[PDB]
């Protein structure tokens, strides 16, 4: 269609309001005195939510430009949560500043591109600051802490993540899903986890959490891709009568004469999926045939001869329950049989023993751990469904923080950190005053989360964010209390994860978003 | 017509936002960084102001609630004017603060009336405060400073105030008018001045000023109100052809046959203009005579049986200029003879060492020191008639300020002063826990103006206002100079009077804005 | 009505605006280059005009702050056309540099307050440079050059001008009036020139030149002021039947008796006009025996006797064109009788030969000079009514640059005595950063002129400045002739007076429109 065409300050002021619009709906959300959003949902009752990347999707502006910058800034809220699954607030808040800033220096007649590349000089250093200033978890131990900081100073969030990952290990599987009391029960129950992803991204069911789940699954495993369709629908068929969704793990599954005969089949009521199996050749086969004793079922090889026209209800394997991620998909609740669980278990361990080679010991071990480990189930207990969304949300940002923390360690909350790495930049320098003006850009905008926080507490952001840069070490707000302190001490943990990721993908959009001189949109 | 009539929470919303349309207008002219407002004139070009009443008398908007908020502030900056000449933006900014304050504790449920009484309790406690913190502008000598502050930091307006002030005396007359270089020119001429007005409201001249000054105007003088109009219509027709216009001086003069008859006769070509004789009976007739002697005209009298019909024109008087004012009406420079004013002078003095009752030594040194003190006028130099109007404020505000200065006193300026008071006031409190939100309310709003003008720099005003009540004494931040310091001997100096008068309007007019609870105004 | 309120960028976008369009409507007419502008008038033909104050007096605009904009800045050019007559474009043109550039540097975060400070030490410095580098036309004795430059390259005017100069003296009066045939003429004729002015605003001829002509005058002179109307009636009816419009000489003339009497009078047949007469007592009585001498007058005075009512219509004097301006009041063409001239001339000449006294002898000196240089008028010679008013309009204004190079001097013209005394001023500082950029501002501001030249002219601007810039002392580019030089010597010379209060104007106005954030109108 005919194009609209904008250029200079008019564009730049329509993408800057567009910007805000999104971040002052997505900035009421940060610190412990932050508040909930409404989000109307055309599929059923609104959705109330903490969550800043789940407001931001939910943006969109009528006038086009406003949209324009509403969702190239979105991108850092969806960013963050896929990075981290945490700071998506954060991130945002981060993007804002800069870019308000960056709009002030650029009316101030600088050059843009300069600006960004002091920018990102600027938060290249930020980012080998933070790692300097990073304290590992393992010394501190306090999943907990990170956790309650997480989930909106929810105590007993924390802890239960904490007993989670001291059962499981702090690099076991944790799934989170909705509970059916009033209070959060934590199952350790057998399961299997592995890094694959659904094929079709059709396959994703009502809610748009973006994985499908199964209601009691029924399990199907092979090694081999066959060349017919008519051989495997018996087996459809007979999984037409089971009762049960199936799940078809095999080396990899096609769309043209599998998924889109299966869409046209059936409208839905039950919900056919497959994925991938890791690994590949004797790997492949051997983590089949794992999946397989867990859930009681058998896998087909040309060397068997087990060809799946003979295959029965009885003799493919069944689970409880099944999540399928993009990133990674985990079988929730396998039944199998408990003594060929163990056995299994006593088998791949002497295997171990026996083994020597290093990929085939590592991945034994990895094997075992997956096993041993197997999957820590957290019920969101809630009185109703908008709570337990809620609540949800919660224990997942909960669950994300403490795997961030796990993973790379944690720095004082509440903005503190991002204070204290802007402090030390304060001497950085770029190739021309322009880049300098966008360091100290880049350097003014970190301190956006702690004002943005103290401004959710009704307190002076200003005054505060003096006091705080007049402190030292994880010196700090206590938002939650109204009161200064040492961060670390309060409990008040962030994964350094998480306030690097925001950072840096805000540093990314909103550099990008201050060279633009002209915008193209329809009409 | 027919009346809308809104309710609660609605009407004070309205009510609100024209307020705040109005104090955004005029907040963004207060202190050393303030900007010039423009305000469109349906008669010729548009007037630039930094002056906080002409703003406010500008306002008006279109919705009529919005519309009933505005004037209600409207009359903050009015009443501000007309007592102290200066403070009308201080004013404004006190009055909004404790409106948006005592409207927020009125949502939290507390009682406005008592909300209202708190505000005035803590409001006398912060003028007996002022009061006591003010110091004497004779100990301190510094009106060179107080002129050079009210004139938005112009050195030239405040000395030239202080040379004029050592001219004609700390309480002689000083009259501003415009010049006709680029250079402000101050001139000590003869002339006289008496708290008179113009009775009739008409003769307002075409500029708003209220105050109608005539162009080589003619004196003409009368003790005894005669009642037929023919005896003087000679003298009005030797008037209506002398060429200048007619200054009436007279004990009382009417409308309904004098005013009526010449705006039936006259369109506006030349004004005619009466006022009142100061005095009764014998003084009446002693002013009367003196300021014939100085114009070199004549009294007429009973007695005497000089009869206006006989009256030429060389016998009235005649005057360089005359300002009539509705507080005071000023001969600006009567010609006369300079013998006849001297030995009138002496003959005063002779009369002052003869006279012994106190009433009539009293008069008689008030004779003597309008006589001998003369009429000091600063003719404001500008390139325009833009830069002429302006300037011209700057030289009224530096005036007026100049003269709260020396009849009340001085204190520290940029909103300090309000600032110390509220400390000292931290420990008041009221019959009830309204009373003292109400307080509390007032105490925080007399931040206003120090937080505004540390906001029109560009600085954090809450880290400002922080640092500020930090210190002590004179202790404040300079807007000019972007640092702290003493503000007695960095040199801004607010007289004593400016600051109370604008406490105590914006107090009164504020709280009575916070009790409203229905708003009757037309469809 | 209700007003309409905007705030910061948003009015300063609006003002920028309608200052654009009017400059962008006046700058066209600039340089030699330079074209016409058609103005459209309701009262008859369209005027085309390459005059600058004709053009911004014109403009107008729909909306509201555009048209506040656009009025502010026509202030400059019609202040600069009322003290110097000339150079009312570069005025404009100044002033919009000014503007854009100053709110460029707004735009950049800069205080507007200190700007301003900024550009007007600026522009005080460039003055002084201005009076430094000036040259006297005594000197240079280039007075064709200057008219002929000041009247669009127009040799044949400026040649005039220099005969007329000739012959009535450097400080003779000079008069431009409509000629009969194709061709200019010059008159040097008998008349009276004294510095009065119309009483009354209503005088206005039709044209709207705001000078009221009368075609034929007829002259009464007065020394005394007249009491009544009765005894002069019989004077005005053989007035309201001679046939010729009355000029009335006397002291002063009022409106309310006698303005509006003769304007319920008639509808605007005969002109009636009153003027003012210079002096007082014997010097006015002596000028009023002297026009009655020179029209063929008399005096009435209270000494004589001689009564109005016995006044004839051959004994009052009688005129063949008279043009009245509130700066000064001229009579072109008197008759009276030469005889009597010369004996009037040769008595007043023996009076100076008698007299000794400073005061008395200076003033008889003057009266001789006014009779011995007469009115030198000028025919204004052209085929059509439109090109009779634009050859009328560059007559006047070669009339008044010349008058100007008489009583200031000249520097080199095109742009380049700004572009100069720019370069000198290179190394001024202000006290802060805001103000060495406010002076940036104005210097940049002084290359307008000749790129505005340049760009009228077709070629580049820049390139052009650039070479003016590296020259040295009045070297510079002719725009008639597309080739540099020195400008004083290829004839292009502009006053001093010109140049320094087109700067000046145009710094007061545009400085006091940078400090401008918000901006009240109607709706
Ligand atoms: N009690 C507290 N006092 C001070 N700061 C706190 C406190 N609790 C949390 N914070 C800080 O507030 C932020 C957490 O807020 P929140 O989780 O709502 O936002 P986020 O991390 O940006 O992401 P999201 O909204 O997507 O979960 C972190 O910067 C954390 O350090
Ligand atoms: N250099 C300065 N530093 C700090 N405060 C200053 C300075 N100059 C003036 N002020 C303060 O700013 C105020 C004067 O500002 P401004 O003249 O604009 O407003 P006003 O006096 O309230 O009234 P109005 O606008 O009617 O003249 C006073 O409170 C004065 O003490
Ligand atoms: N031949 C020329 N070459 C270069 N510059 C010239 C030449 N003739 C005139 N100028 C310059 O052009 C300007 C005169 O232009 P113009 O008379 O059209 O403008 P103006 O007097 O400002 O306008 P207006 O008549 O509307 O008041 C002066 O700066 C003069 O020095
Ligand atoms: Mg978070
Ligand atoms: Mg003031
Ligand atoms: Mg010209």
């Amino acid at each position: 269609a005919a194009k609209d065409v904008k250029f200079g300050n008019d564009a730049r002021v329509k993408m800057l309001r567009g910007v805000n619009v999104l971040a002052d709906a997505v900035k009421v959300t940060l610190g412990p005195k932050g508040r909930n959003v409404v989000l109307d949902k055309s599929f059923g009752a609104p959705t109330i939510t903490k969550d800043g990347v789940s407001v931001a999707r939910e943006i969109e502006l009528e006038d086009k430009f406003e949209n324009m910058g509403a969702q190239m800034v979105k991108e850092v809220a969806s960013k963050a949560n896929d990075a981290a699954g945490d700071g998506t607030t954060t991130a945002t808040v981060l993007a804002q500043a800069i870019i308000t800033e960056g709009l002030k220096a650029v009316a101030a007649g600088m050059n843009p591109m300069d600006l960004k590349r002091g920018i990102d000089k600027a938060v290249t250093a930020a980012v080998e600051e933070l790692k300097a200033l990073s304290v590992p978890c393992s010394d501190s131990k306090a999943i907990a802490q990170v956790g309650t900081i997480s989930a909106n100073s929810d105590e007993t969030v924390g802890k239960l993540i904490a007993e989670a990952m001291d059962k499981v290990g702090k690099e076991g599987v944790i799934t989170v899903e909705d509970g059916t009391g009033l209070q959060d029960e934590l199952d350790v129950v057998e399961g299997m986890q592995f890094d694959r992803g659904y094929l079709s991204p059709y396959f994703i069911n009502k809610p748009e959490t973006g994985a499908v789940e199964l209601e009691s699954p029924f399990i199907l495993l092979a090694d081999k891709k066959i060349s017919n369709i008519r051989e495997m629908l018996p087996v459809l068929e007979a999984v037409a009568k089971a009762g049960k969704p199936l799940l078809i793990i095999a080396e990899d599954v096609e769309g043209e004469a599998l998924a889109t005969l299966v869409v046209n089949t059936m409208r839905g009521i039950v919900k056919v999926a497959a994925v991938k199996a890791p690994g590949f050749g004797d790997r492949r086969k051997a983590m089949l045939q794992d999946i397989a004793t867990l859930t009681g079922g058998t896998v087909i090889s040309e060397e068997i001869g087990m060809e799946l026209e003979k295959a029965t209800l009885e003799d493919l394997g069944q689970a409880k329950r099944v999540v399928i991620n993009k990133d990674t998909t985990t079988i929730i609740d396998g039944v199998g049989e408990e003594a060929a669980i163990q056995g299994r278990v006593a088998q791949i361990r002497q295997q171990i023993e026996e083994a020597t080679s290093d990929y085939d010991r590592e991945k034994l071990q990895e094997r075992v751990a997956k096993l041993a480990g197997g999957v820590a189930v957290i019920k969101v207990g809630a009185a109703t469904e908008v709570e337990m969304k809620e609540k949800k949300a919660r224990v997942e940002d909960a669950l994300h923080a403490t795997r961030a923390a796990v993973e790379e360690g944690v720095v004082a909350g509440g903005g503190v950190a991002l204070i204290r790495v802007a402090s030390k930049l304060a001497d950085l320098r770029g190739q021309n005053e322009d880049q300098n003006v966008g360091i100290k850009v880049a350097l003014r905008a970190m301190e956006a989360p702690l004002r943005q926080i103290v401004l959710n507490c009704g307190e002076e952001p200003s005054v505060v964010a003096n006091t705080v840069k007049g402190g030292d070490g994880n010196y700090g707000y206590n938002a939650a209390t109204e009161e200064y302190g040492n961060m670390i001490d309060m409990g008040i943990l962030d994964p350094t994860k998480v306030t690097r990721s925001a950072l840096q993908y805000a540093a990314s959009v909103a550099g990008l978003m201050i060279t633009t001189e002209c915008m193209v949109t329809d009409l």
